[PDB]
């Protein structure tokens, strides 16, 4: 039963006896880092009780395997979860500090990059909340992805320096080392046994960090593995012969493993070096997973019960060898038969689907495989060869030529031979989505629309064959993180006009604010909270782009990844646009006309993508002009965030008032800032695409700002431009006409525009239809600013759109999961 | 007051909440780290109240500079030293362990090599148990000198493993980083002062190991520097381009100053990494030591006070270049003139010396260090034209011819041109002996005979300049390590016969021993707690060497590094010989010519020195044929312990009936060994050279075996050999012939045996007097076996050994450093 006094004591002993730092005075990062120590503390305790229950009790455990887990801070989540802020508070003033202080000396844990890793995080808070027998298995990344900065010339990156000090949350397992293989050849023994032998010889390490559920004792692990070498590999033979880098080579070549997310893979080393994260993700967890499957079983080891006591959840294609791996595994080294091992294996795995497109799905060299993973191609070729037999079975060999296409879309090898085709230099390739189709016993998409093309577009043909198999689970976002801890103003109001707190967990009862949406005491309090939340984010942008704004307007935030496809070419073309109609006007025409704005973008450019980085330089150009226009003043300002993160979302969320998800209509699956942005109350401007369907439907659709095409339109629009028909508006020429001018730039931009004009080639003919949409657009726009001067609407929206976002908690997405694919059952720790 | 309950409670405590192992069970490894950790915070709660004191009092403080420190493992020194031995035995046996057990669990600290770094270690202990503030500073080397295996082939070397799950004890100060710069220029400013800018920009991080002093509070500190670079340093672009060593390039080329103790300089890489090794060593220790100068100073801060504050010891030539860098330190960045720094640097930096020949004294290549240090070279330079102004002063320009001489001998610049020689392509090096001698206000030696050499042979003239400078001070060892828990057997026994415990501080009470050393009771007691002590042995090497050895046998052990100088190869030839001896002879006269012996050998040879791995491998050849000849039976037992370390030692040295320190005469300037063994009651058989002469003068001529030539002799001897004249011994040749038959060896021997033949030659003509000398050394050990068969006799020698061994301890060496060089008192830490 923590106390502030016990806490403090707690803190103190920390900061003396587990330093990092010397004894001399308590600075913020000595105060960091014991108060960290001190939540580490009740978090083991409680992974410990967590993890003796499951061992004993043994029931059937879920694994979720992801790339990338985008954990953020964990100070304030693990205190918020364990309902210590209040003490810990307290503690901290005794010490002479403050919790915001404190906590804003962590930094993010660089583990992941995007939605896809984020959505695994919010699902291990889910997990845990609700006392799911689950674990995270991911890589410790050593420098995350990269850190961005915003310089006078645009974005620079420069690798992350989260792990320089070191993390006081993860708790390394030094006696949890796996041995992971790479290269070598394959042989039969006397035995009939297969032995993959030589190669390269590394191994990968447990470091755990627990995820506490929120008022509940269960505590799971997100178990991340870093690549080694023995000590043993360092060649002194080298080093002393003055080769110093060929000595360090063994353990270079382990370690860059888990150096960087996501690492370049023009070359050759770089889609080696891909290869081997994926297998080593793959293969430590499988072992990890084994070995504790081994264990709980004691004498008897009936190895038919695995996937009844083991999930494994492939988080898109990158754990793909986990089907490979998992066979390698249960031939091998448990001795069991083709026919066992492919059962077992089926009904272990599970997949899920990101992507709308069927290009962007992962393919690989065959060589490069072979190569690498030697007994692994064996094992894909032989499931690929039982597929080409059930094909023929099932369809049957009295059509041909049809039945020609059926193999050739659904074959896991693609430009192969066939066995033995009835029938009468393209490069060699292995499709791991197909291979995650037929090796699972579930495909999910993550939005209804989604599910659908998953079923009707990508997977034809296999859906024909095993309906079963295809789901929908419709993506959340934890309502700890992005209510109750990110927004306390909010969940302050929340709990007052529900008349309880139990929302943070029964998440429905925010629907019980729908009555409440026109009242004028709810509306004033909403009003405040919203003020509030963003008197933080002036300071934050004083910091962090130099630029002093003021509350008191929009706060209009489209913050994700720079790409043509998301369009931050279309909203900064609208502000644009608003900005020159500006200008060609009087003082009190402006004030008249336009609402004072506040227009943020965040968000990080792949560094070898051209226009993406011009495009993060416009921004940051026309902000330049607008926010020193003396005509302009805080009528409008545009700046760019730097480094855009979960810490950043947390910040900017809560305090957003219209939030941008504009993406070419289709092209996105769900998206998941748009369900942050609606809880908070914001309310969205964006195309019918995604999670915005689902999020429109139950907000409401006057509660949402839809324009632009639609997803059934798009290939007809395309097929105008070519031909040469499209005709743009003038409104468009006009902002293009504007920019060429030099309004905002010494900077060129002409091979910006460039990408707009034209009706054919590559990186040309405005292929994402910024110039179709942009009518729609910005007279949208005009629709938001008529909404924001009536305040009484404004904030009936507001209130509707958190009303309405109950059912994005990723708590409804973990109950879907629990009991339609991996089939687990809620544990008490008491 | 910690007791067993407590440390109980606290081993339990850190094994849950400070774990680095998975929660099962309570193994071993475990064990250790939570006991290290429990005996951590001990040390923690000392050093800070040790550091407090120092800090407010602000006295003067010393700074002992090692490229080597021999730490050995600190568990029951620490715990011994705390006096929780008691304590910490109990509860290790309350959670199932004892304490022998879990200490060898603990990996010796790799962080040195030989006697150079044990003297540092030794040094420590007493400077912490005698309330002297002062602090050792070294480099935290991750693999050590290397692991020494012995094979069927004989040494092969491995990088050390000791810090793979990493150190209990350091103490990390993530806020103590110092910059260090390589290469670049140096300009002068419009202010006149000198800019050192450019080159390579590293960082140095302090980690702290406490050193705990014997039945005092004052913990001190072994500060060590570990070298990194930011993570911004990671190259993004190259390693996402596929160069993923390119993008490592710049922590690799920073790092590797603390991979490995003396690295392979043969290559220029390799000088270039040793002298990085040495400025780094040197700047960050000087910058931390300046930077506590200014503080404690507070608001007034005055310079000329820095020698009365702090002292800087220079173990060997290693830290040379903390005079060059202290100038450029006290010019460069505190704004002091020539005078006033060349005055400070004089008063705090001294020196030690450990050389015998004048060769072997360092130098650098001029081009290598002034594109290194280019900053430094020319202070360098001017100290060098300022001593060539003084000796133009002093001898005057009268006689000339020899005043030329005596300026190619003591210049600092060897092959330079001289600023204005009246006077009417050879390599250019700096000589940093010479440096040391100038820019230090002492100068010592580590024996009587050594301190002589210093004044008469290597720095004749300098002695002449400066007499004041040259002192001497004998080496010691530690009589905590080496007597009090090493031996705890003895301990008891010299505790009884002394009536006290005081013995262990107040070790001249040895010398009580005197009188009962022909004692009957003492002697049993004696005899016991020797034979106790090589049981401990007999395991050893049963697990080690995998040779089974009987205890009622002599101990005969050669301990030190594998150099033809140190004749190993003497020892072994004198074992061949006994054997052959046996052999022909008949089972009844083995037994009353030769008593029972078990002779170790132990030490580590260079890697690329050719002999002495062949010598390694001819030892274990030996071995292998005699230990399995049925007819030597347990009469005669050769071993070879692999990879000697301070833990070996504090095993062997305990059991040794004699030990051999047998090198070449002179050569030796001191050796500790030979003293430790002294206190453990060994008796020693050595020349006439090093320490082991005031050993034998001090443990009486009768208790020690004396043998073959003197310094004296020795260039005549050579000057025989040389001119044709010797003539071998017949048992030599004996010998020889012994082993070309093929006795030991499929194995060669040729190129061994060739070494010791002709009269001329680099490698060859018996340099080291072997041949020579094995006449006086077979008939020495043939007086040993008499000696041994007398056990009244043996034993009385034994007692007297120990009696006599008191002035070794380095509380005598280090009280005589404290006042009669760096002038410190005593601090007193309630
Ligand atoms: O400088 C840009 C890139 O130039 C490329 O170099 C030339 C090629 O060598 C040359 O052969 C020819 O290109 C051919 C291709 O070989 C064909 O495959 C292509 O076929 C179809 C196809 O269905 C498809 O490409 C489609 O194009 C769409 C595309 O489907 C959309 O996704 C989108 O493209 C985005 C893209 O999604 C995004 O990732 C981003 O891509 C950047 C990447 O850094 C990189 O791929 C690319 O590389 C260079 C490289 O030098 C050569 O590959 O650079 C882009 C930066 O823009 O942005 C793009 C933006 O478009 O939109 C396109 C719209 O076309 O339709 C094509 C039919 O055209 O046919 C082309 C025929 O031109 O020309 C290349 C250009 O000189
Ligand atoms: O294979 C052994 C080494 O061979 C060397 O190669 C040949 C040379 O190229 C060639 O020029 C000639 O060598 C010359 C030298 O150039 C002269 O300097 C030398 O001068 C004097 C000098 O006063 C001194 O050397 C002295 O020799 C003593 C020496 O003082 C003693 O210390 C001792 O030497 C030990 C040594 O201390 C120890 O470190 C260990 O050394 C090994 C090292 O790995 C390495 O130095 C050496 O290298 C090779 C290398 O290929 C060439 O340098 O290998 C040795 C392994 O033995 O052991 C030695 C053991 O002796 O004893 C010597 C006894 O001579 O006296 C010489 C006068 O001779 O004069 C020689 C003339 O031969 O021949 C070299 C041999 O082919």
């Amino acid at each position: 039963a923590p106390d502030a006094a016990s806490i403090t004591s707690s803190i103190k002993y920390h900061a003396e006896f587990t330093p990092v730092f010397s004894p001399e005075r308590f600075e913020l990062p000595k105060a960091f880092f014991a108060t960290a120590q001190s939540v580490r503390d009740s978090l083991l305790i409680n992974w410990n009780a967590t993890y003796d229950i499951y061992e004993k009790l043994n029931m059937k455990q879920a694994y979720y395997l992801s790339m990338e887990f985008l954990q953020g801070r964990a100070l304030l989540n693990a205190i918020g979860n364990l309902e210590l802020t209040g003490a810990f508070a307290e503690a901290l003033k005794n010490l002479g500090h403050n919790l915001e202080n404190v906590a804003s000396q962590e930094p993010d844990a660089a583990l992941g990059n995007g939605g896809l890793g984020r959505l695994a995080s919010c699902f291990l808070d889910s997990l845990a909340t609700l006392n799911y027998p689950a674990w995270g298995y991911g890589l410790r990344y050593k420098y995350g992805l990269f850190k961005q900065r915003i310089t006078k010339d645009g974005q620079e990156e420069v690798a992350e320096d989260w792990l320089e000090i070191g993390s006081p949350w993860e708790v390394v397992r030094n006696d949890v080392s796996y041995p992971i293989k790479f290269y070598g050849k394959v042989s039969t023994g006397s035995d009939g046994k297969r032995y993959w032998i030589g190669g390269e010889d590394i191994k990968a390490v447990a470091y755990d960090v627990p995820i506490p559920g929120y008022k509940t004792r269960t505590t799971i692990s997100l178990r991340l593995w870093s690549t080694q070498v023995p000590s043993a590999d360092f060649d002194l033979s080298a080093f002393n012969a003055g080769e110093h880098t060929k000595a360090c080579e063994a353990q270079a070549n382990a370690e860059k493993i888990c150096y960087i997310l996501y690492p370049g893979d023009e070359s050759e080393e770089g889609k080696i070096l891909r290869l081997k994260q994926q297998y080593t993700l793959c293969s430590a967890s499988l072992q990890d997973i084994i070995s504790r499957f081994e264990r709980r079983s004691g004498d008897r080891i009936k190895w038919e019960e695995f996937p009844e006591k083991v999930a494994v959840q492939m988080n898109d294609t990158h754990p793909t060898l986990c089907i490979p791996e998992l066979m390698r595994i249960l031939i091998d080294l448990k001795g069991l038969n083709w026919n066992e091992a492919w059962n077992i294996t089926q009904r272990t795995v599970a997949y899920t689907n990101h992507t709308v497109l069927p290009e962007a799905l992962e393919k690989w060299s065959y060589e490069l495989m072979q190569k690498l993973l030697p007994r692994h191609v064996e094992i894909i070729e032989a499931i690929d060869e039982e597929l080409v037999h059930e094909i023929v079975l099932k369809y049957g060999s009295m059509d041909l030529n049809k039945l020609e296409e059926k193999l050739t879309t659904m074959r896991i090898l693609e430009n192969f031979d066939l066995p033995s085709s009835v029938a009468e230099i393209p490069p060699k390739k292995v499709r791991m989505a197909n291979l995650c189709v037929v090796g699972g016993h579930a495909v999910n998409g993550v939005a209804e629309i989604h599910s659908e093309i998953v079923k009707e577009e990508v997977f034809n043909d296999f859906y024909e064959l095993w309906p079963e198999k295809f789901q929908n689970k419709t993506n959340g976002v934890t309502p700890r993180r992005w209510i109750r801890f990110c927004n306390p103003p909010l969940s302050a109001i929340i709990t007052k006009w529900t008349g309880t707190e139990d929302w943070v967990l029964k998440t429905e009862k925010l629907a019980e604010l729908q009555k409440f949406a026109d009242n004028e005491d709810l509306q004033n309090e909403w009003r405040e909270a919203k003020r509030s939340n963003k008197i933080k984010v002036v300071s934050f942008l004083k910091e962090k782009t130099g630029y002093s704004v003021v509350p008191d307007a929009m706060f209009d935030i489209q913050v994700k990844r720079i790409h043509e496809y998301k369009r931050q070419l279309l909203n900064i073309f609208g502000i644009v646009y608003r900005y020159k109609k500006m200008k060609e006007m009087t003082a009190a025409e402006r004030k008249t006309n336009f609402v004072p704005r506040v227009c943020i973008f965040g968000g990080k450019a792949f560094a070898t993508y051209v226009q993406a980085k011009r495009i993060v330089k416009f921004i940051t150009d026309v902000g330049a002009t607008i926010n020193h226009d003396p005509e302009i003043g805080d009528l409008l300002k545009v700046v760019f965030v730097p480094d855009y993160n979960v810490s950043v979302a947390e910040l900017l969320i809560p305090a957003s008032d219209l939030s941008e998800h504009i993406s070419t209509a289709g092209m996105e699956a769900s998206g998941t800032s748009n369900m942050k942005f609606a809880m908070n109350g914001c309310i969205q401007i964006g195309t019918l695409d995604g999670a915005n369907v689902e999020i429109r439907e139950e907000v409401g659709e006057e509660n949402f700002f839809l324009f632009g095409a639609q997803a059934h339109e798009i290939a007809g629009l395309r097929k105008e431009r070519a031909d040469g028909k499209f005709v743009p508006d003038e409104r468009f020429e006009e902002v293009k006409e504007f920019v060429r001018s030099g309004a905002f730039g010494s900077y060129n931009y002409d091979d910006l525009i460039g990408s707009l004009e034209g009706n054919e080639g590559f990186g040309r003919a405005d292929y994402f239809l910024v110039g179709k949409d942009f009518p729609s657009y910005i007279e949208c726009q005009e629709k938001v600013d008529e909404a924001y001067r009536d305040q009484k609407r404004w904030t009936t929206m507001s209130i509707l759109n958190t009303a309405g976002s109950y059912k994005f908690s990723s708590d409804r997405t973990i109950h879907e999961y629990a009991k339609d694919i991996w089939n687990i059952e809620a544990v008490e720790i008491a």
